[PDB]
RNA sequence: GGGACCGAAAAAGACCGACCAACAAGCACGCCC
RNA sequence: GGGACCGAAAAAGACCGACCAACAAGCACGCCC
């Protein structure tokens, strides 16, 4: 087997080696020092003996606070005095004092103010938080200050939400009950995250827009840009990330309305009143956000480089996670990209030796990714034609690790049979599963709901660089990383801030760098089998299986309405119709891929090629209703959280809040054409695994 | 050599035996006779040796005439007394008076009114007649009845301009200035218009939407529908056409001012004043416009037969053309219809012999043509995935003559050298080039403006079946015809008359049916080249030469306001770079094609995937602006007239009467976008022939 | 035969830039003499 | 230890239709006894 000697060729200690060499200084998008290690990775690739490497660059917004006008939130009394100031940087990390170049915390993209006035707590901003505020509180964020805890969704949806509900302002803060695991220590004693330590992050809603001035094109030398008025996703109100002690003094004085129940108090010892404004004496102070952050179009660096195929060099497997970091990215991204690095390190000794893939490899070392997935989209923009005609899959390498309990795997359903398969010969790095597999250590730990005696997959939504290649291009895409048991939909603790370093993984999360190893494994295999296997390791009947769980789950949401349902006719007849034939259709193609034979070349391309672009015939390009990049009818992330991956997603968004609707018939005639879509692209789908002719 | 065995197959007299066959009685879309035709059709084609021959049915908005109600113009006084009315049908020609079922000449999609009031004149009804009306003659046509002759432009922007204009009603009329030969016979006694005559036709504006109940998607049993009021390109005002006889009627007694020049004067014995309202007496004497035609979804039936490929059967080669008729339908479409006939009877006997195409070859007889191409669009939407993933070109079959002059070709430039070559391995069929070649009579009668000792070959617009497969899915088309000598922009005179017969044809165009035997070999031979050659016979170094013409004119069209260039900074810099590179590449992958080993399947269905896909990489999946189903960037119908095709159609919208533009900034902002998608589009479609990998 | 207007890129055709660092503007077909 | 509110499909999980011709609704984790 020729996997095994690419796989025995992954050494934990190179990676050791390659994330200690990431990690030491900050490599923010945009700055000279990614720039610098940008070059460093195109320089070693080289020398690993990849066949080209090259620099794609793209000339994006990005957002940077001013140094000599710094962003902080204070507590203001009706005099004007600032008598409570929010920190102005993190407390820095020992052996990291004398370290110049961290970006203080800040929201990307935030907009410029100093707005003042009366706090409101929001709890996680989600849209069922704001409903609960407004529906049943009869509270109103209307001109008021919105304070808001890190977790559950985006905090881009967050800032969405809150500027909806007529908020002039949100305050982000890390609250313990998410962010401080019981009985561990804060860093550097441990893994939770200080009172003093603050996730950074973007707070675009660009719906896979990629680069705000230049949707749907390339950001190159001579693009024509947007109006900063008329850019994509841009939030209209101030926003600030702050710690869990600056969180206490703003959320202790609260007034107005008691929390409405449990699910709305976190873990510090405060009442987590709900507001408008502070109690009794205090009411006539005012929390005031100073925010002089500047958006500026800055020049991005993709490294791409390139292992040619002997065989099918028309045909591309992409390995790609992102380089850019809030500061150190200790995790995120660095566990991944010192995996990418491996691999490449290990395919390249493989070309040395004079060993080459079947179909093309390329590995891509993203920029801009924390700034909204920009260099992956940039450059998925400018090659979008190769791609869609090329392009056999895409795997994502961000971090490896966000925990060290079992796999997590999110993709396509045409990748369900290849991680079984592979994870079944691969050793499980788990206590107490030596000589087990990691198929039985992984199945163990995190079950399926959804199918008896298989592990946990989940779906692919967005937040990470395979957006644009799955949910725009429809490319089969897939990830995987090691992680923590299930707190829940909030992170590690240690996320974005500037405490996330080399020691924090090496002392806490994988001293052994086995968990890295074991992703590596993955990534590295699955990339293998698809370069190199002589039929492409995808199972259309795992598509057709959850096709069928998709559709009764939609029907079962709809069934939420079921008198509207009688009274406008709504019928999923086609959609489950449709369904059905892509299992018979699957069927048959399956016999077919079995039977017919593989020496012959051109009968191989023809059914490759039905696999490579089964994935394809999902997308719309007319895009789905008010979101035109995301064009996956079976799959696209949640409206209300961007992390979150709905199937049928245009007749999820026509079912959601559909009692609301003003017009019962035009809302209810939307999801009937949502209906209508999803069959027809099902059955377009199935035919494309029909006989050719 | 196979094609000669092909080309020799081919019999004039079957081609006369089938027209006979296809035109003695209506194929009206959405009536029996048409699905008989279809079954008789789909019969034939199987006995000819096909290997497969379906049925594919739609069901979508037609437009009938009540025939108990029927539709007429009157002169109406201001007692009320209808003092003259327009004919209710064509008197029939002989041998034809006992003929039921001729569908009474209507304007299909017409709206149903009864609207009375004074005629104004409007010439062709083109934006520039609406401009010189208004801007310069300021006439305003305002809650006026429009009388517009036929000619120069498609007659549904004829009804769109004037429904712009505030006009209530359209006459449309057939001037013998443009519909009379000078010093030939009126039908049967010749080929001319006689004064009943009456061209049918639709006024939809449907920019390429297919069905206007269901844009995007197939008509099929679940489709979803528009309400009538939201579907696509639906004129708003009532719209009759009528002859010669009865539109000097309505013509004579026109008051207002005189015409401003010749090129507003006809050829009937009337002023052509422009009124609005009629001379001193007649003043108070108006028209009044009877519509009762009703729209109705109506089922219409594609006949889709298959020659599976020996080698690349999931590669398509598509020749098709309409089968629906407004009435006989003698020239448009039954004599291109019974020349698909003889090259299907033809690929069959080759079949029976045990010969077939390398690649699988599709013929189509598409249904409801008349009524905007929506049997051919409704497949393409059903099929798009497929078509954009196998679909190696589109032969366009719509009528075989207009005219014995000579060969008139439109396709992609890919087309340009197999276009060449085939008709210079041709006899002409042209009196004093016996013994010549079809490319001599041709290049001498039809020069190229654009290439010295070149045949004419002209753009591809819409008008025809050809254009979702080229304009929306980026699949190389061409059609081929013999046409008149260039009266200009008008058509044949008989053109969608009830005097259109078989007759017409034998009589006066081609007793001997060698016009049509020539334009089957043209079109046949395509096909077959397509369809055989071991490398698909597009030559790129034709686009890369066109785009540099078509650069030198969008420039030269921008130079009308060289002021706001300068203003505006509009630099085409970047379209000019992208061309240069396109001819580079376009250069190099020449030499690679020319060089490289055609015995290598792999490295051969490589090239041939580079050639396919070339005019792909001109789609943009967004389309133009504010027409979002033409995505060609190279090329799309005129905004003003769909039969007419423009070159960086995105461009040449942008600035299309610019300087009326309110703001100017935006206006020219358009421009420099445009300008930027053209250039990256060149670039992206120029990197697709670049190495792999 | 001669003359007058027009034909707003499907230019109908032919041809023609440094006191906007080569791609505007400007000689067949169909009321007067 | 027991109890109470909540967790609005990434359902966290388990399980459960003819006086809307099988796919609603309805038993782990984080103030009172
Ligand atoms: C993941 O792993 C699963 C489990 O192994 C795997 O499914 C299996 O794939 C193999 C390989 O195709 C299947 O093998 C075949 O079985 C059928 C009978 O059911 C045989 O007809 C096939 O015939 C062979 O004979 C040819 C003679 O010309 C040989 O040259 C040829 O190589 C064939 O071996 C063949 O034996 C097997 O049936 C399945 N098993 C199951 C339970 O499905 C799957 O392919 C892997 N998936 C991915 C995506 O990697
Ligand atoms: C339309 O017609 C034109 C005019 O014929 C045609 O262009 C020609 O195509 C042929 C076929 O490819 C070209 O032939 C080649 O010329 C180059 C030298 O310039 C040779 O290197 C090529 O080599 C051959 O040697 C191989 C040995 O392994 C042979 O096995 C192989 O078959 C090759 O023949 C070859 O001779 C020719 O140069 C051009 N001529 C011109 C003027 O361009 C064009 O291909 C046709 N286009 C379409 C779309 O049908
Ligand atoms: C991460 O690892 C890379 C790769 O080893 C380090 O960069 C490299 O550092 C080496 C050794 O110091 C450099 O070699 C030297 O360069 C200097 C100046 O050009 C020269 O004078 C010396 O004689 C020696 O040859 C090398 O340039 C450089 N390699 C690359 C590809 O950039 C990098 O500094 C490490 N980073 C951290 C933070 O540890
Ligand atoms: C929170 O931060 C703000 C801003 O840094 C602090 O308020 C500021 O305090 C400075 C220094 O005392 C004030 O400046 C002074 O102004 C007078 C002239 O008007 C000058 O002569 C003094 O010598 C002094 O420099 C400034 O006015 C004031 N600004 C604002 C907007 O409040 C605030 O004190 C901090 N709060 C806490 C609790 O630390
Ligand atoms: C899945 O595959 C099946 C089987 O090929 C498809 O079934 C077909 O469904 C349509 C109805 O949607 C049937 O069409 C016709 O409808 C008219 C109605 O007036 C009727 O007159 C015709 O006789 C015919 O019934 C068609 O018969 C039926 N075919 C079979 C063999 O059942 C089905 O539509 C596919 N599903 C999707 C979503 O495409
Ligand atoms: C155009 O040509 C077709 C093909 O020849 C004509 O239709 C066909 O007419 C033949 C000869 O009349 C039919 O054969 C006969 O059918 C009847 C009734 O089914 C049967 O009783 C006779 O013994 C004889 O077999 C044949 O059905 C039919 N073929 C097809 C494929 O439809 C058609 O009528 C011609 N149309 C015109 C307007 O000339
Ligand atoms: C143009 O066509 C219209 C409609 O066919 C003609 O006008 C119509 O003429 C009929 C027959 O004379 C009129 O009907 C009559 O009505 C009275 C009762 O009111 C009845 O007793 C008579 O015996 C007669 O049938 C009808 O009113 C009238 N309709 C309209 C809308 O005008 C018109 O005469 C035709 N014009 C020419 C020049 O042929
Ligand atoms: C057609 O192909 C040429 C040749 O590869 C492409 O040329 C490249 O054009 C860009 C400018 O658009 C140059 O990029 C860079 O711009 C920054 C500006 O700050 C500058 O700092 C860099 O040094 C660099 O000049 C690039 O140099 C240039 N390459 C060459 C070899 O001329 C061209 O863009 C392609 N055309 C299109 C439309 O893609
Ligand atoms: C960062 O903040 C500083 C201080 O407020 C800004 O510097 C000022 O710039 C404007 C010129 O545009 C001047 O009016 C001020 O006098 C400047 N002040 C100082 C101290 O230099 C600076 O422009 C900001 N940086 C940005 C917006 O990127
Ligand atoms: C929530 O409070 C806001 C802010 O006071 C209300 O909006 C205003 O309502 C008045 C009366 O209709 C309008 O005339 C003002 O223009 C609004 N003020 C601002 C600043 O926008 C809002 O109506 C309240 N919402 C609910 C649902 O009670
Ligand atoms: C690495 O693995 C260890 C061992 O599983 C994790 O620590 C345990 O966490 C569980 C509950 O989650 C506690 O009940 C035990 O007290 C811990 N076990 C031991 C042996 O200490 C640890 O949390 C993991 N590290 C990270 C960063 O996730
Ligand atoms: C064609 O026109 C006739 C005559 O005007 C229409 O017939 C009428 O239909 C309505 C019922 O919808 C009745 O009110 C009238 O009494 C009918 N008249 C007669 C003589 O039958 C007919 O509906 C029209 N056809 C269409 C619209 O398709
Ligand atoms: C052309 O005529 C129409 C119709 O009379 C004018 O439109 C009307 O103008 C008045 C005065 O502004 C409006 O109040 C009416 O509502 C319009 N009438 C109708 C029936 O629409 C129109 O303004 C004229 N256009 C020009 C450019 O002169
Ligand atoms: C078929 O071809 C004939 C011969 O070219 C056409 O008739 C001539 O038309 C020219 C001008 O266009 C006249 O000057 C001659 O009087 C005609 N020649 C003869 C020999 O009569 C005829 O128009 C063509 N038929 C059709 C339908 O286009
Ligand atoms: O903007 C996005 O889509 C996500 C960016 C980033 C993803 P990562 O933190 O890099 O996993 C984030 O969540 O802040
Ligand atoms: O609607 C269209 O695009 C054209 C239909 C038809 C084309 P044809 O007459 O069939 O050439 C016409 O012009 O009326
Ligand atoms: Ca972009
Ligand atoms: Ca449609
Ligand atoms: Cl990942
Ligand atoms: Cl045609
Ligand atoms: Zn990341
Ligand atoms: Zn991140
Ligand atoms: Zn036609
Ligand atoms: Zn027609």
């Amino acid at each position: 087997h020729n996997m095994k000697a690419f796989l025995d060729e992954l050494k934990a200690e190179n990676i050791k080696k390659f994330l200690y060499n990431f990690t030491q200084i900050p490599h923010l998008a945009g700055t000279e020092q990614n720039f610098q290690l940008a070059k460093q990775i195109q320089s070693q690739w080289k020398e690993f003996g990849l066949d080209s490497v090259e620099l794609a660059h793209y000339d994006v917004l990005l957002s940077y606070p001013n140094k000599t006008h710094p962003n902080y939130i204070s507590i203001i009394n009706e005099d004007g005095n600032e008598i409570f100031n929010t920190s102005l940087f993190e407390p820095p990390p020992p052996g990291y004092e004398n370290v110049s170049d961290i970006v203080p915390p800040f929201s990307a993209f935030s907009p410029q103010g100093m707005p003042e006035g009366d706090l409101v707590y929001v709890n996680y901003a989600r849209t069922e938080d704001f409903f609960k505020l407004e529906r049943d509180m009869k509270i109103n964020c209307s001109g008021k200050i919105v304070i808001a805890r890190y977790g559950k969704v985006f905090r881009g949806n967050k800032v969405k939400n809150a500027q909806l509900a007529g908020a002039k302002g949100v305050i982000l803060y890390s609250d313990p009950a998410d962010y401080f695991a019981p009985g561990v220590k804060s860093y550097p004693d441990g893994w939770n995250l200080p009172g003093g330590g603050v996730q950074r992050g973007n707070i675009l809603n660009l719906n896979g827009a990629g680069d705000p001035l230049t949707p749907g094109y390339p950001a190159n030398e001579y693009a024509y840009r947007r109006g900063i008025a008329e850019a994509v996703g841009l939030p209209s109100i101030p926003v600030h990330p702050i710690g869990y002690y600056d969180a206490q003094k703003l959320l202790e004085k609260m007034g107005g309305s008691a929390p409405p129940d449990s699910s709305w108090r976190g873990s510090l010892k405060v009442p987590y009143n709900v507001g408008p404004g502070f109690t009794g004496n205090f009411s006539t102070q005012k929390v005031k956000m100073h925010i002089h952050s500047t958006n500026e179009v800055t020049r991005i660096y993709n490294v791409i480089g390139t292992l040619r195929g002997a065989v099918e060099p028309d045909r591309y497997v992409i390995l790609g996670g992102h380089r850019d970091s809030w500061v150190f990215g200790g995790i995120d991204p660095q566990s991944g990209a010192a995996v990418v690095h491996e691999i490449v390190r290990s395919f390249g000794t493989l070309k040395k030796e004079g060993w080459r893939p079947r179909r093309t490899i390329l590995f891509a070392s993203w920029d801009a990714e924390e700034f909204g997935l920009l260099g992956s989209t940039e450059w998925a923009e400018e090659n979008s034609r190769l791609l869609q005609e090329r392009g056999v899959a895409y795997i994502n390498a961000d971090s490896s690790i966000e925990g060290n309990y079992t796999l997590r795997v999110d993709c396509t359903p045409l990748m369900y049979s290849l991680v079984h398969n592979l994870t079944k010969e691969l050793k499980s790095p788990d206590e107490g599963f030596e000589g087990k597999s990691l198929y039985e250590s992984w199945t163990k730990k995190s079950p399926s709901p959804e199918f008896s005696g298989m592990p946990r997959i989940s779906k692919l939504g967005s937040g990470n660089d395979f957006e644009v290649f799955f949910q725009r291009l429809g490319i089969a895409s897939g990830r995987a990383r090691y992680t923590k048991n299930w707190n829940k939909f909030s992170g590690y603790p240690l996320y974005h801030s500037v405490y996330e370093t080399y020691e924090l993984v090496e002392k806490f999360y994988d001293p052994m760098f086995k968990y890295h190893l074991t992703v590596a494994q993955v990534r590295g295999g699955m990339v293998f089998e698809l370069a190199n296997s002589i039929v492409l390791p995808f199972d259309c009947r795992d598509y057709a299986v959850v096709l069928r769980k998709y559709a009764d789950k939609i029907y079962s949401i709809s069934m939420k309405h079921p008198q509207e349902m009688k009274t406008y006719s709504v019928s999923f007849d086609s959609l489950f119709s449709a369904v059905k034939n892509f299992t018979e259709i699957a069927s048959k193609f399956s016999e077919r891929l079995q039977d017919f034979d593989k020496s012959n070349p051109i009968v191989l391309r023809m059914m490759n090629d039905q696999l490579m672009f089964l994935e394809r015939a999902f997308i719309d390009p007319l895009g789905l209703p008010d979101r035109p990049f995301y064009r996956h009818v079976i799959y696209a992330p949640s409206s209300h959280n961007k992390y979150a991956g709905e199937s049928f997603p245009g007749i999820y968004d026509a079912l959601f809040d559909i009692e609301s609707k003003v017009d019962p018939s035009k809302a209810w005639g939307e999801v009937k054409r949502q209906i209508y879509v999803a069959a027809f692209t099902v059955q377009a789908a199935a035919e494309t695994l029909s006989e050719v002719a």
